[PDB]
Order: C-alpha cells, then structure tokens, then sequence
C-alpha cells in the first residue's frame, strides 16, 4: 500500500496473511468461518495446497500478533476461466488448523459480508484497501506493519479510456485511485480487500487484482468485482 497509514488487525479483522514454503504471498479476506477469498494470480504458479499457511488476526509480517490463528489450506480453489488485465482473478482457500477447526470470531478476527449481487457503490465513492505490500515501488522490502488507505472508484467509462487502461479493463473489474495518484495498492497487496461501506454496511467490493505500476497518473489499481462472482463464490463454498 503506497501512502496511507499503518494499522493493526483490529481495523480489518477479516484481512488474512498467506505465506508459502516461508515467504509472504498475498492478502485475503475471511468471508466466513472456514473460508478465505483471495486472487487466483497469487497461486497459479504453485497451485498446490500443502504449501500455504494462512493467518487471521495477524497485524505484523514477520513477528506474531497476540491472538492470531494459523491455518493449513484444506482446499485451494482457483477460478477456471482465468487468464492474466487479469481475468477472473478470484481464489478460495478452505482453512483448517492442525486441531481441525476453522476460524473463531474474536476481537481481532471477524468475517466480512459480500455485496448484493451486481450491486456496486457509485463511482467517486471512498473505499479502503489493506495489505503488507510495498510502501514504494523502489522498495526491495515489504512493510513490517500492516497498512491501509482510501481510494475512489473510477467509472468503467473512465478506466476504459485508451489513456487509462484501454480494453484491458472489463465490466468484471473495478478501478480505484487517488485523485492525485499519491496513494495506491502496490506489489504485495494482491488478493486483499477493497472495502466500501454500501447501503450503510461494510462489504467486500473487490479483491486487489492488478495495475500498471503503483500510484502513477491515469493508472488505477484494478480489483476483481466481487458482486459479479457470488454464484461462483456460493457454489464453490458449498
Ligand atoms: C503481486 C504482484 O505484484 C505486482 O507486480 C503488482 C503491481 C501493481 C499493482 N497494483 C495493484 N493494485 S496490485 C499490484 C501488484
């Protein structure tokens, strides 16, 4: 996350940290006790379950947070109509601990609700993104602390402009950005939550998916339009 501020898991009790062996991979969003939704592109190269470690209630990248839970990946469901721009960038991780249980709601652990089907906030709305991604594009390292910021929804017409992202953007993706392009998601923030308060309720509007650079003029971050995948989400979590 470029710019923004630092935070703790208490401000995104649903955000998940996914590792692999052990290095960070991507973020995730706990949408229910046993289910974490993230982005496919994050796992396509090592599509195997046995390698992933998921954490909930974790506020730091390489040190523990009092109260976090560690989970294995019972199942790694990747969308079948993927290419990557990146299409159907949506993944589902079934989580189970060595004790066999799913996630237990706590002060630093809670689930996030999905939107009403095909229902998205109007463009210009302020949503918040969360993650352990670079603070700057030249950084080699990722921040040790969890960060977050706010970005506004860009209409599909604006993001389609050849001088924006052209045809690469589809009705199934949302664009979001800072009017001055100073804050934004960056490498390391993929999969995680694009939360907007809609209808007066916090909802998972998108999943950090892709973008040309980080905080560059006319180059919004792109997010998987969650509201266009509920039957997929519903069927695959059954
Ligand atoms: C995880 C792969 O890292 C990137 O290369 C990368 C680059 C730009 C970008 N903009 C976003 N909203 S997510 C993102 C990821």
């Amino acid at each position: 996350i470029i710019g923004g501020e630092f935070t703790t898991i208490e401000n995104q009790p649903w955000f998940a940290a996914i590792y692999r062996r052990v290095t960070y991979v991507c973020g995730g969003s706990l949408i229910s006790p046993c289910w974490v939704i993230s982005a496919t592109h994050c796992f396509i190269d090592y599509p195997k379950k046995e390698d992933y470690i998921v954490y909930l209630g974790r506020s730091r990248l390489n040190s523990n947070t009092q109260g976090e839970m560690k989970f294995e990946v019972e199942n790694l469901i990747l969308h079948k109509d993927y290419s990557a721009a990146h299409h159907n960038d949506i993944a589902l991780l079934k989580i189970r601990s060595k004790e066999g249980r799913c996630a237990q709601p706590s002060r630093t652990i809670q689930t996030i609700a999905l939107p009403s089907m095909y229902n998205d906030p109007q463009f210009g709305t302020s949503c918040e993104i969360t993650g352990f991604g670079k603070e700057q594009s030249t950084d080699y390292l990722y921040p040790e602390q969890l960060k977050m910021t706010v970005v506004k929804l860009i209409s599909h017409r604006e993001c389609q402009q050849p001088h924006y992202y052209g045809s690469e953007v589809t009705t199934k993706m949302l664009c979001a950005a800072d009017p001055q392009w100073k804050t934004d998601s960056c490498q390391g923030d993929s999969g995680g939550p694009l939360v907007c308060s809609l209808q007066g309720r916090m909802t998972l509007t998108g999943i950090v998916s892709w973008g040309r650079g980080c905080a560059l003029k006319d180059k919004p971050g792109v997010y998987t339009r969650v509201s266009h995948f509920l039957p997929w989400i519903r069927s695959h979590t059954k």
